[PDB]
């Protein structure tokens, strides 16, 4: 009736034989132990995890919506009021609501349209702050670093038409630290206790008070520094100039209410941003690795954009050799390994097992872009296995083996801006440096540090970036 897995015993369950860290590495242990799907009870909490094609399509698309609702715990409801956001809501009218709300202002081609030639000057101002940095050429620099910032300007700009001037701007560095610790909050380990065994939520004041304090000094400078002047903005402009714009408006329609609004940019700070940054990084730390893939994707884009002419966004669906680097450091380094959780409302079922209402279900979305039954020697980055034996298989996840955005209602909206943002950024880079070890080495360290909720590369890469000239 219920899945298999192991035993677990009073009121802890599985808690004390497992751990708090369950990541994609242990889940495919305990996987290889137990089957396609397996059960968890962490305390009085049911995790399913799965991890077959079949049964990612089975979560994400067939019962999509019988299990297209996101698991929520006392932190959770404290920064997404329960659900009024738009990542972390049930399946239902609200989240419907959202969606669709968010749909134009963020996710089309218009979009892109309008904002890729700022991600393009974005990622040249990377380029050119790494081209003059002194460190980067001899001993190398933390590049990931500076592509935070350019992250941030990237989705600052969508968000609100502006841009942080540097990685010293006080604003900046004020609202980097209020969303490490939005993230730091949410995702520590130190609360478990009061939400795998309930009776214990009375001790977790403390810890909830620090979450309460952290969303009202984050949701402040959101609206301080970034809402209040749109609405100024669009009343002296009188238009609608970018995506919270619209969001405003919807707002000033009736049709969501401010705290959805605050909502959104809450969610768009923790979905966005860091997420499309370690992909970034990780195929950095790649193309340092394989140098000859390196000079492959260089001599691509001489031959295809010319020598000395900068890529943009247009160029990415005649570079396919860059597409295929951007979806083999998706499928081979999956930041996002365990996707988001989903959770059904209603007692359902999965490869013919019970499965009891509100259980968090778990795609090893790793694992499957990576299983050696499924895929030609997936332990090797090769981006031409995107050219040849994979040729049609896609990042949107029309392959239930390679769902690194999802697959279905609740897919990644984001997909849209990361792929191009990604290949861009990895194009400029390679266009204007060589990308090296640092000189005691020769590899980049890409040991993986895996978790629940991301799959970054464990220490920070120092990069070296030789001028092409140089
Ligand atoms: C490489 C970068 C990114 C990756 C790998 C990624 C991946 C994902 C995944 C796996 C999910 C959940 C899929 C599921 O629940 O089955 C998701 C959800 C979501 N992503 Fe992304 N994402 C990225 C960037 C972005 C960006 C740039 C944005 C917005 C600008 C964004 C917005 C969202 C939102 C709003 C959701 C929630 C969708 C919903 O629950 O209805 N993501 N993303």
């Amino acid at each position: 009736r219920l899945p298999p897995g192991p035993a677990g015993a009073p009121v802890v369950g599985n808690w004390l034989q497992v751990g708090d860290d369950l990541n994609h590495r242990n889940l495919m242990s305990l996987a290889k132990r137990f089957g396609d799907i397996f059960l968890l009870r962490m305390g009085v909490r049911n995790l399913v995890v799965v991890s077959t094609p079949e049964l990612a399509k089975e979560v994400l698309h067939t019962q999509g919506v019988e299990f297209g609702s996101r698991t929520r715990n006392v932190v959770f409801d404290i920064f997404t009021g329960k659900g009024q956001d738009m990542v972390f809501t049930v399946y239902g009218d609200h989240w419907r609501k959202m969606r669709r709300i968010m749909t134009v202002p963020f996710f089309t081609n218009k979009v892109v349209a309008q904002n890729r030639v700022g991600w393009e000057e974005e990622a040249r101002l990377v380029v050119e702050d790494v081209r003059k940095d002194p460190r980067a050429a001899a001993e190398g620099v933390v590049i990931r670093r500076r592509l935070q910032l350019m992250m941030y300007n990237d989705m600052f700009r969508i968000m609100f038409d502006t841009r942080f001037e540097s990685e010293q701007d006080p604003l900046f560095n004020k609202l980097k630290a209020l969303n490490a610790e939005r993230s730091r909050l949410s995702q520590s380990f130190e609360y478990n206790y009061g939400d795998f065994i309930p009776v214990l939520r009375p001790f977790l004041r403390g810890y909830l008070n620090r979450c309460h304090d952290l969303k009202t000094r984050r949701m402040k400078v959101f609206e301080d520094n970034f809402v209040q002047e749109r609405k100024k903005v669009m009343a002296q402009t009188g238009e609608i100039r970018c995506a919270m714009d619209h969001i405003l408006e919807a707002e000033r329609k009736g049709e969501i209410n401010h705290d959805n609004v605050l909502y959104i940019v809450e969610n768009i700070n923790v979905a966005a941003i860091e997420t499309t940054l370690w992909s970034i990084e990780w195929g950095i730390a790649e193309l340092v690795n394989h140098p000859a893939i390196q000079s492959k994707l260089r001599e691509e884009m001489d031959s295809v954009l010319g020598a000395g002419v900068p890529v943009t966004e247009p160029d990415l669906e005649r570079l396919p050799y860059l597409q295929a680097i951007v979806k083999e450091t998706l499928r081979l380094r999956m930041a996002i390994p365990l996707l988001v959780p989903h959770m059904n409302l209603n007692d359902g079922k999965l490869a013919g097992y019970d499965i009891p209402a509100e259980s968090k279900i778990l795609v090893n979305a790793w694992f499957l872009a990576n299983d050696p039954k499924r895929w030609v020697r997936p332990d090797e980055f090769r981006p031409e296995r995107f050219l040849e034996e994979e040729k049609t298989v896609e990042a949107h996840g029309n392959d239930f083996r390679f769902v690194p955005f999802g697959v279905g209602r609740r897919s990644c909206p984001g997909i849209i801006l990361a792929l191009p943002i990604i290949g861009i950024t990895l194009g400029r880079l390679v266009q204007n440096f060589q990308l090296l070890p640092p000189p005691g080495q020769d590899k980049i360290d890409t040991t993986e540090k895996p978790g629940q909720f991301s799959n970054q590369i464990a220490k920070h890469a120092t990069i070296v970036c030789k001028p092409l000239e140089a």
